[PDB]
Formats: C-alpha cells, sequence, structure tokens
C-alpha cells in the first residue's frame, strides 16, 4: 500500500465537475512521488466568523480539514464568493508553514492577505470587489478585454524554486484568463519584504509569479499550470505542493 497525502483544497464546494483538471494534476503529482491523494473540499465560506456564528458544526468541521492539511491550496476560481475565507485559509498557511499554491485569483488574493498583514497596509484591496477601492493593489488591466491562449511568462531571476521545477528554464509558456492584475504603482512597497515578485509577462507589466522567501514552498501564480499537466510531466507548480507537502523537496 501507499503512504497517504492530505490535500487541502479551499474553494467553492466535493468534486464538482470544473475541478477536474485542478485533480488530475494534483493526482500525477501524488503519482509521482508514490503517495496516495487524500483530497479535502473546503467551501470557503465556511471558514469565515459569519459560519461560527450560524453554523458552528460547519465551521469546526472545516477547520480541522485545513489543520490537519500537509498542504493547501486556493484555485482560480472566479468570484467574489468565499473570498473571506480563502484570506483565512491564506494567513494559515503563511503563518503556519504550511506548503501553499495560489493559481490565478488564489495569487492575487495572496498578495492583498501579505500587504495586509505584513506590510500593514490595512485597506490594501481589489478593485475588481471595491471599484472605489482607496488602496487599489489589484487593478484592471486588460489588453488593448482578457489576457487568454497559450502565453510567455519570464524569470526576472535564478533564485527561484519554480524555476528550479520547470529546469531552469528562462521562460515558461501556460494557459491564461485573466485581466486582474499586480498594480505597478504598489510594487515598490515590497521591496525588502520576503515575497518576491519572480516572473512576468513579456512586457514587464504584470507579475505572473510570487513566492516567499522562510517558507518552505509558498507559491502564487497567474496563469493555471493545470492545463498542460500529464501523468509522466506533472505540473510543476502542483509537483512542488506535493514534494513540500511530503517533505521530499530538498532530495529533488
Amino acid at each position: 500500500s501507499m503512504k497517504i497525502c492530505s490535500i487541502a483544497l479551499v474553494g467553492k464546494y466535493k468534486l464538482r465537475d470544473c475541478y477536474a483538471s485542478v485533480f488530475k494534476a494534483l493526482e500525477h503529482s501524488a503519482l509521482a512521488i508514490n503517495h496516495k491523494l487524500n483530497l479535502m473540499y473546503i467551501d470557503s465560506i465556511d471558514l469565515e466568523k459569519i459560519t461560527e456564528t450560524e453554523d458552528p458544526v460547519k465551521f469546526h468541521e472545516a477547520w480541522q480539514k485545513l489543520c490537519k492539511a500537509d498542504g493547501i491550496l486556493v484555485p482560480g476560481g472566479f468570484g467574489i464568493r468565499g473570498t473571506l475565507g480563502k484570506l483565512q485559509a491564506i494567513s494559515w498557511a503563511r503563518t503556519k508553514k504550511i506548503p501553499f499554491l495560489g493559481v490565478c485569483l488564489g495569487m492575487q488574493l495572496a498578495v492583498i492577505e501579505f500587504a495586509r498583514n505584513c506590510l500593514n497596509l490595512k485597506d490594501a484591496d481589489s478593485t475588481e470587489f471595491r471599484p472605489n477601492a482607496p488602496v487599489p493593489l489589484v487593478i484592471d488591466m486588460p489588453e488593448h478585454t482578457m489576457r487568454l491562449g497559450i502565453r510567455r511568462t519570464v524569470f526576472k531571476t535564478e533564485n527561484s524554486i519554480l524555476r528550479k521545477l520547470y529546469g531552469d528554464v528562462p521562460f515558461i509558456e501556460e494557459r491564461h484568463r485573466h485581466r486582474f492584475e499586480v498594480n505597478p504603482n504598489l510594487i515598490k512597497q515590497f521591496e525588502q519584504n520576503d515575497l518576491s515578485f519572480v516572473g512576468q509577462d513579456v512586457d514587464g507589466d504584470r507579475m505572473e509569479i510570487i513566492e516567499l522567501a522562510n517558507h518552505p514552498y509558498f507559491v502564487g501564480v497567474q496563469f493555471h499550470p493545470e492545463f498542460s499537466s500529464r501523468p509522466m510531466k506533472p505540473s510543476p507548480p502542483y509537483l512542488g505542493l506535493l514534494l513540500a507537502a511530503t517533505g521530499n523537496l530538498n532530495a529533488y
């Protein structure tokens, strides 16, 4: 039999059909390192204060799942829905050193959470949700419509866990679906703190990969890396998650 790795998926639901690629990419990585995947699904809303007040049994069910997780994933579903609970899950993974991966909106929320609790900009927000937000950290930046199809992402440095997992290539190609980006006006406030923008679009206007220093594996990604995962080449961001979740990251 096989050793179990438990991953918490913090989204909208059990397995529903739109998580199909995410599941497959997680399976390839688990099988690759010889573990049975135990995917625990959390409805983001269940982690929030509101649910403690109104449905405490559910709240504690959700928090027990998050707390026993070897690794944590915030996939790139869309919506204002359960945004608050996703932020709670990201703080947990950050402060408690749990391996973490944020895809698309997941990356954007990790950026916000970091500004809020490590850079102390308490009102940092996304204009997707409050269009008039006083501290517009995440903004509407469309290609003059949405950034779509297979696109290039270029590494900005050689000290990067994702670069290494991707085989030391100076650039990668993945599938995109996003128009809300990190605000270039606020990038400077991140210097000499632990969160780095490690990846960029070709134009250099969009931050698309983030990594956190002094954490075993805390990775954010703007594109959807599931869409090129395969059994003999697991999507590297997902493979990193599983490697870290089982303590095998160095060895590889």
